[PDB]
């Protein structure tokens, strides 16, 4: 598949970087191997595929192997975002496996090393994410230099600078929104635009278009396409994060409420509760972000569906997907791209995991 | 001066990036401003100046303003290394000022925000360092694209990939050396080669040569020059870190012993004590890395000078500086570069701060 072809290009790159760094010893090599295992250990490769479809939309052909490696840099950049997000959220596990800070704290304990095991695991996790990010940029630098016309390089760099600036801004805005207890739908929408719309949809698409041709019309259209679809993707995550079945999502039931995230769905519930039951709005305001029992969580989930926040979320998702498909249909891109991205937009809007 | 010209090029770049990101709101803007204040808030600009002299060594002229901005990327990359090092070391202050995690935890408290103030400060500090590093690479990408011949770009990228790979490896090796209690002089020398020789001397020099011309002879010579001088720089830090006067160094007396660093000087003291007093070696082995009173620290410092570790360190510094000046003198570079770098090598070898 195309995800597998992009994965193989990343697998070969990391193996080369790992061999070239072997002179730094077996401890650093074990760090690089742990990065390999984490990156190549599966995933949908959603962001590289968005770059692939952004390439097909305005290109006459299929891309060279080096351009697939450029797309794979989004996957390595995502490892950086995830590794540092696990430190930010203080998560113990990710997709069933221990987070980096726990793996390296356990390595510390297994060898009866001195000092705090948790300080070591946190330090090593910082450096692991840092490594993923410098190597992700090394891919962009190397592919640009050796495989792209100088015009394609300039367009690729502008997208590369935007995607990393916007994901960093989205992360900081998100932790500020939780700390300041920003209730508004606008605050959550602003974070979703940077963390989901830009970082997951719009900028990946534009990376592919930038690598293919100078199509400023298509770049601006994918901005509007990613704005609707990304917010639809985020709202889907918010519904799953509250009402998802753990056997289907793999996340604990009502994880967003347990973790105190400031989502659009939660923000809309507070607004709808102000309209229909002030005491229900008071329950939400004074419970979000606090240590909740499983009873409190189930109670808050019923209140969220009660005030109609779930129905409003599902209505928004349909509307944003419809307008995203409308934007995609009347677009000066190849019909093959229109069909591929319409498949993705439907899957992202209506999934259960 | 040249440090001021490089600083001004960085000041203008960050102001441009900050204006271009203003649409993300006042909270992220406050983060960018804090990065400005930290980077531009002083410094010797040692690594950019090494890139400057590496440029003069093989160039017929003085560099364009954009090439000075490329040199300033080393200063922004250093902000990343310092911000994440403060999290790794759990330092409360740096050069008199609060570290990032303390500034942002205090911002959290000042606004009566919710959650853990320290978790927020740690999260914000991670993102601050991340920002400095993506923007440092954005400088290298932008200057390469718009100011360098494609041959100069390829040489610059190879140095850029090495310096960030080696500083990351040096950091990980350093925390592994402290956790595993690696006593040997070789372990400390290995860390010093990556953290000091490569990251501070060799790679900065090579960045300047790479931006000027294809002089593989000079690049290999600066590798040998930075190997002697960097280890001399590190040994100077180790002596200051144990025997430095706080009024002169600005660090607390015997900071390296208080912080439990695995330095060459400490490693040599354990080896010399094995030779002259096993019980003194036992005192060092069982005290390094532990919580020490000020009496213990002063006792350990006397033991270090007793076994002659300080004299051995000062002898090594003179020898490495002599061979570094010998390497510099018989080098196919401009005589102006030879005089400038000889000034730096003397200052780095014999300083008190
Ligand atoms: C891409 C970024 C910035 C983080 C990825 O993790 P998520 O965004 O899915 O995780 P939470 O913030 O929901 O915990
Ligand atoms: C460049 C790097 C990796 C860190 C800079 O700080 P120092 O190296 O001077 O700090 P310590 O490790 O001695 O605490
Ligand atoms: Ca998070
Ligand atoms: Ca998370
Ligand atoms: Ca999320
Ligand atoms: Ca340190
Ligand atoms: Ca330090
Ligand atoms: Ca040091
Ligand atoms: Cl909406
Ligand atoms: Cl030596």
């Amino acid at each position: 598949t195309m995800a597998g072809a992009i994965t193989d290009q990343l697998r070969r790159y990391l193996h080369g970087r790992r061999r070239a760094a072997a002179h730094m010893g077996s401890d650093y090599d074990g760090l690089i191997a742990d990065l390999e295992d984490f990156v190549l250990g599966g995933g949908k490769r959603l962001r590289p595929l968005f770059a692939y479809w952004g390439w097909h939309a305005v290109a006459s052909r299929e891309p060279d192997p080096d351009v697939l490696l450029l797309f794979s840099a989004l996957e390595l950049l995502h490892a950086w975002a995830l590794v540092h997000d696990d430190l930010i959220d203080r998560s113990a596990t990710r997709r069933g496996r221990p987070t980096a800070q726990l793996r390296y704290a356990a390595l510390h304990r297994d060898r009866d090393w001195r000092g705090s095991p948790d300080q070591f695991g946190m330090s090593a996790a910082i450096l692991l994410g840092d490594l993923a990010q410098v190597w992700a940029d090394d891919i962009v630098s190397k592919v640009c230099q050796s495989a792209l016309a100088p015009d394609a390089q300039r367009r690729v760099h502008r997208v590369w600078a935007d995607i990393r600036n916007e994901v960093l801004g989205g992360q900081y805005l998100d932790i500020v929104a939780e700390a300041s207890a920003a209730e508004s739908i606008e605050s959550a929408m602003n974070v979703a635009t940077l963390k989901t719309a830009c970082y997951t949809v719009s900028r990946p698409l534009q990376l592919g278009t930038a690598a293919a041709a100078d199509r400023s019309d298509v770049a601006a259209i994918f901005e509007h396409f990613g704005a609707d679809l990304g917010v639809a993707f985020q709202l889907r995550d918010d519904v799953l994060g509250v009402f998802g079945d753990p056997a289907v999502t793999g996340k604990p039931s009502g994880d967003d409420l347990k973790s105190g995230k400031r989502t659009v769905l939660v923000a809309e519930a507070v607004e709808l509760a102000d309209r229909s039951d002030p005491l229900a709005a008071k329950l939400l305001r004074t419970s979000i972000g606090t240590r909740l029992t499983d009873a409190q969580v189930r109670e808050l989930r019923t209140v969220i569906e009660a005030v109609g926040a779930r129905a409003a979320a599902e209505s928004r998702i349909a509307a944003l997907t419809q307008r995203a498909l409308a934007t995609l249909a009347s677009a000066p891109i190849n019909a093959t791209a229109k069909a591929g991205l319409s498949e993705l937009a439907m899957m992202a809007a209506n999934r259960s995991a």
